[PDB]
């Protein structure tokens, strides 16, 4: 039982005693602040909203709860049971604010507001801030579907000139993060995250959060294959690995099969037993079900490498129009160990230098992708931009003199179209004078209910490169 | 409702078919994998035993559930019904597992078995790599009771050196990581682990996870004192910082309050609204409520010097028994801006150099205290060591040639005390000699049921650094 009182930074219980007498609204906003990850992708507001934050959240019993956690945990008596009351008895426990954000799958420059969030009633000043520490954790899924959205980027540029084509580009970046993120939760938002840019993950607690906090025409948003791991291959005993390899690909004979090939020596896997005692197994494949060979150690690049010239030297090696190495269908590699963004980078490269096409390759990431990643990347940060004391508007920032970075921005905020059709913020309310045309923020929240939502589909969509789209 | 079959990686659910025919066992381990971080505190397990492990968790809704699911992942039907099924009928649901551990808050050396897990019934041999997903997640909570532990043992050092004791170090490093975590879920577990160290935390999710797990003799397990935010400064507008901060430290004129004070210009606050303006509201307050001043920006070395150096003008400075300066008792400073365990040495060890005591500072850690951590760090893996095959029991293992780092552990472990008293894992099932005392590791779980379990009292007292002892 999830109890909203309790889920705050505990110094914000102590702050409706700390704001200017009669004040009536605080209202402040979110933002990936200016400080790489030039432009973000907005997305994961719309799991917290339907999660956490609507309908009835405060009562009695989740009242009672959070004042006698707080006598103990400040050892005083400091919490707002008769603000908390108030809601419950004014709003049957709705909360009275209102939040306005970017559509999800945005894609929209560093330094840019992308949601607000203000009271409704002047008794519930206390109120916005207080669900800060909730909101700011969309961080994760910006940050993840952004850092994708970077490794999409690389990827389409190496298959485009290595390949000519963008085909399969959506398959190129597998989700093997489950067991590396630190929570059953953070899995599903990780992952849904992720799929946000392409369908291949092995985290399935990532199709269940999409599908019921967003939706997609098809039944499911992501995909896998049957694949091995070192237990199923050393299980077998270190004499056997030969068997172990055509146990599985004859279980799996007729859809993809990815066999991880580093138990004991990777190249003599590819060379001997692949590329020799099994090669009759590997060659009457279907294209539709190739044999995926999965190293999973050493330094990335140089293995990378030496397995294709291994693979190269034992299977037809075609050359395609592009003047790019291409193996048969039936035959492909995925590396799966060490693979971040940089890394993801100096692959594809060393791959272009030595004449593979980039159609050979996939990429699987786990740490990488879904853990790897702090609220420091994108500087995202969620601030106090406008009040009102005793009936008057106040412009309200801060700048800190030893770092101008962290200057927050005045008043109250609107997202608008510039002439050149970029996106401008308008601080100090000047959104309001209409020379930039309508405010791009959308009321996605109000007074407990979410009033305005997206499919997953059209977050893809969103979400899409400029050249998917070319 | 969570499904414990739609809770691993998708592979898994093919893995039954490519184990040898005629396998009976598989029996796997965890151990954070030797290569700094040289040991672990062992915890969060019994948190993933409770929550998502025991008692019924297979139903015949979540089969049919899990069947539609995967056909549509895998467009194609390799899911194993039938093995489910079993556990259904012939267990009610309960997983015919058995995993024994190290106790929770054992501090243990890298490269050391930390828990095992095997298939109690023939049928399940898919069963134990299954919940290697789940398990291997237990590498958070580790990592971070870890990683507080180990700022500790900085802050150990530095309190000792400067003022020749420990007074008040449990609360030297404050948990303010709830915004900068991937989660709610996670927001608990690793404000839990870093309680099992320290007592300040404002990541309340922490208190609800130990009180429903762990439990503890006290009403709570961390701590919080009233602070403000910049919101709660800047509201009052520009020219007005000085009314902010009166109106604030007398709202909590009788307890310690923070009072963070970098908005505009720190050193100004400092200097003028704190060291002249308001001084009187300062100088007049308890020992048992002081006010803790925060700058939150800057570089964190430099800025807690100049702070310090400010502050130490305008208040009377002491010099304690060891030489180095102390602030009166009513004032305080807290870095709670940049904090990690790099930078906090950096830190203690800039204020030796200057002479200030580390009774003049806490600290406080977000970002680096809860999120920036991978499985890395301490290498935590499982992997399979043992198997029955033809009712042969056949010790296995992987030896990657590019690798040497990523070998595993051969056959039956145990976890033993050596005679100098340090730790050593058995392999080969060799801990059957009964050469080295009694296995360490107890069953913890087995058949569905949590069989062994550890308050937090408890946790805290095996995770104590020796300079405690
Ligand atoms: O290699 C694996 N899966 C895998 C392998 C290849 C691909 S792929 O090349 O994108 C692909 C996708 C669709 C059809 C054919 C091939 C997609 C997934 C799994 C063993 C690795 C894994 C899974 C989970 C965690 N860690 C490693
Ligand atoms: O400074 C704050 N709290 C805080 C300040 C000082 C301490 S302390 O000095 O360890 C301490 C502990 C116990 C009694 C008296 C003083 C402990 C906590 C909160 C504003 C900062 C905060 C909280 C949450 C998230 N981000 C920042």
């Amino acid at each position: 039982e999830f109890n909203i009182l309790l889920a705050t930074d505990s110094y914000k219980v102590t702050h409706y005693k700390q704001y200017p007498p009669n004040t009536s609204k605080v209202y402040s906003y979110f933002e990936c602040r200016e400080k790489k990850y030039e432009e973000t992708v907005f997305y994961g507001l719309q799991y917290i909203l339907n999660k956490y934050l609507k309908g009835k959240v405060v009562t009695k019993e989740k009242i009672q709860e959070a004042k006698d956690v707080y006598k103990e945990h400040f050892q005083d008596d400091v919490f707002n049971e008769k603000g908390w009351n108030y809601i419950l008895e004014k709003y049957d426990g709705h909360l009275p604010i209102e939040i306005k954000a970017v559509p999800e799958g945005f894609v929209i420059p560093r330094g840019n507001v992308l949601f607000t969030v203000e009271n409704t009633d002047p008794e519930c000043y206390w109120l916005t801030n207080w669900i800060e520490t909730i909101l700011v954790q969309s961080w994760y899924p910006i940050t993840v579907a952004t850092n994708s959205r970077e490794q999409k980027k690389i990827l389409a540029k190496y298959l485009l000139e290595t390949s000519g084509n963008l085909d399969g580009l959506e398959y190129k970046l597998h989700d093997f993060g489950y067991r590396g993120v630190s929570s059953q939760e953070t899995a599903g938002i990780g992952a849904s995250a992720h799929l946000v840019n392409f369908k291949g993950t092995d985290t399935v607690a990532g199709l269940a959060l999409i599908k019921k906090y967003y939706g997609t025409k098809d039944p499911v948003p992501g995909y896998s294959v049957p694949a091995a791991e070192h237990s199923t291959i050393t299980a077998w005993g270190k004499d056997h690995e030969k068997d172990a390899f055509e146990h599985i690909v004859t279980q799996f004979s007729s859809v993809p099969v990815s066999v991880v090939s580093d138990s004991y020596d990777i190249y003599n896997a590819c060379e001997k037993i692949w590329g020799e005692d099994l090669r009759h197994l590997i060659v009457s494949r279907s294209t539709q079900a190739p044999l995926i060979i999965r190293p999973d150690s050493g330094n990335p690049l140089d293995t990378v490498l030496k397995v294709l010239e291994i693979l190269g030297k034992k299977f037809p090696v075609t050359e395609n129009s592009k003047g790019y190495k291409l193996l048969p269908p039936y035959l492909r590699v995925i590396q799966g160990d060490g693979v971040d963004i940089n890394t993801l980078q100096e692959i594809v490269e060393g791959m272009k230098q030595k004449m593979w096409s980039i159609e050979n390759i996939a990429f699987g990431s786990g740490g990488g992708l879904l853990q790897k990643l702090t609220r420091d990347l994108l500087n995202c940060s969620f601030k106090c931009s406008y009040v009102v004391t005793n009936g008057l508007g106040i412009n309200v920032f801060k700048d800190p003199v030893a770092d101008p970075n962290k200057r927050s921005k005045k008043g109250r905020l609107s997202l608008h179209r510039t002439p050149a059709g970029n996106f401008v913020t308008l601080e100090e309310g000047k959104g309001d004078l209409e020379e930039y045309g309508q405010d791009l923020l959308h009321t996605v929240f109000k007074n407990g209910k979410v009033t305005k939502s997206y499919s997953f589909d059209e977050i893809r969509k969103n979400a899409q490169l400029n050249i998917e789209l070319e």
